[PDB]
RNA sequence: CAGGUCUCUCGUCGA
RNA sequence: UUCGACGAGAGA
């Protein structure tokens, strides 16, 4: 992905989208008793902690484009993935606007607690001023889709969140491309049922982990991915995607029977306009993260990428012998034979992909997925714990958006940490008990946590 | 008053 | 066990 041009809003006529510059994160009741080095991200170029120029850092991720267009390897990869998807019988029909707006069983209603995007926010219209969970009315929605059309620009904002200390001085905050309500509605209408299918089917048919629950999914993976394991992460996945991957995504959607009217929306996300503050810019390539279907499309593309890199790098691959699941850029995969990932990553560079783990042999003992390790339980080794490092839980507990959430916050971290074992857990709970606010919390005991988890099977 | 698309899990109030 | 509204945490 590559920024094509960037121009004044006075020159493009776009209303300006200016978000808040101050963080909602503040030191928690446990800032003092736990060690950590993450801080809230830089949100303005004025930030004292900055050691670089902000806006060049913010946009440095768009590292250009390479292939615009499938070679035969991309093409066979896309069709193998698309053929796999056929067993799901995805309904390529349009969703009503009412379903796109207000939800179904496997499609959540549009989130009424977040911005309505360009132009509404600059105009002071909120989603809840257009959509209504009780009436379930869509005439106000249709009116505004008529008034402002489709293919509106994405409102860029900096994500308020913790980052590593390295990424503070280097202005390496992450961007949110807020979707306009109009585009959310239209991409939900045309792809709602695909979303429904992917949400109801985490696994190795969709090749997607969206909708999994690591507590029980981790024990399912060694069955789902038999044979030898490989994996990697990517440097700046969404911004590194060249248009060829969006043209492959269109082949896949075509093969499962979408009409061209639907398939060509994908070009409307491979080619995008964004409004950051007072200036407009335009990107070719690259997934706009806040867009509808972004996690699903990124995972589909990832299935295309892996297959493409398999058959271009080695002779005599049988794609039908590949198992994989992706969650965005995160990949876990298996093949009857060990796969040289250093070689794969190299091929990935020929397509603009910067892929990252030396190339250690991937084992269940060292693999990670969704930032969790894998650790067979001692009593029952056919049941696998998702392990989250204690450093990350320590970093989390030192901050708060509202002291009213301490119990929920600390409870949620307890359910993540215990998988690291009784010793590490009791040390965690004990530090929490070392401040008065810690002593007031309801904290489960490891044995209860372990028994509850054991009973899930 | 603002700051995306989502998943899971937990909690609070109901059925 | 299941379903709705709201809040939270982690992950993508």
């Amino acid at each position: 992905g590559e920024i094509q041009w960037m121009k004044s809003n006075k020159e493009t006529g776009r209303l300006n989208i200016n978000g808040p510059t101050r963080t909602k994160l503040e030191p928690s009741a446990f800032y003092d008793v736990f060690e950590g080095s993450k801080k809230p991200a830089v949100l303005t170029s004025k930030d004292p902690r900055l050691e670089v120029d902000f806006e060049q850092a913010l946009f440095s991720k768009y590292v250009g484009n390479t292939l615009h267009e499938p070679d035969e390897y991309v093409t066979q990869a896309a069709l193998h993935y698309a053929n796999q998807l056929k067993q799901l019988d995805i309904n390529v029909n349009k969703m009503s606007m009412e379903e796109a707006c207000y939800g179904t069983e496997y499609l959540e209603a549009i989130d009424l607690h977040t911005s309505a995007g360009y132009p509404y926010s600059a105009l002071g219209v909120k989603k809840r001023d257009i959509l209504d969970p009780i009436t379930r009315d869509t005439t106000k929605m249709k009116f505004y889709m008529d008034k402002y059309g489709l293919d509106l620009p994405y409102s860029t904002y900096v994500k308020d969140e913790l980052r590593s200390l390295d990424k503070i001085r280097k202005g390496k905050s992450r961007l949110i491309e807020a979707s306009s309500l109009n585009d959310s509605v239209y991409l939900r209408m045309t792809f709602g049922h695909l979303y429904e299918t992917f949400h109801a089917n985490p696994g190795t048919v969709t090749g997607s982990a969206v909708g999994c629950n690591p507590d029980v999914f981790w024990s399912k993976l060694p069955i789902l991915l038999p044979g030898s394991l490989f994996a990697f992460d990517y440097s700046g996945y969404d911004a590194s995607l060249s248009p060829v991957w969006f043209r492959a995504l269109e082949v896949v959607l075509r093969e499962i029977g979408y009409p061209e009217e639907a398939v060509s929306l994908i070009e409307g996300i491979n080619h995008t306009h964004h409004v950051y503050r007072n200036r407009t810019y335009c990107v070719l390539g690259g997934m706009p993260s806040g867009c509808s279907g972004t996690s699903i499309f990124n995972s589909m593309i990832n299935n295309i990428i892996i297959r493409t890199l398999l058959i271009k790098t080695f002779k005599g691959i049988d794609l039908d012998e590949l198992h994989m699941v992706a969650y965005g850029d995160d990949v876990l995969a298996s093949y009857p034979f060990p796969i040289d990932c250093l070689e794969l990553a190299k091929t990935g560079k020929e397509y603009g992909l910067t892929m990252t783990p030396c190339f250690n042999e991937v084992t269940w003992e060292n693999a990670t997925f969704l930032k969790r390790g894998f650790l067979p339980d001692h009593q029952f080794p056919f049941l696998i714990h998702p392990t989250m490092p204690m450093r990350e839980i320590h970093e989390s507990i030192r901050w708060t958006k509202d002291a009213r959430n301490t119990q929920d916050h600390v409870r949620s971290l307890c359910l993540l940490a215990w998988h690291n074992g009784k010793e590490e857990y009791e040390k965690f709970v004990s530090t929490i008990r070392s401040v008065p606010i810690g002593r007031a919390l309801a904290i489960p005991n490891y044995e209860n946590l372990r028994r509850n988890w054991l009973e899930l099977f």
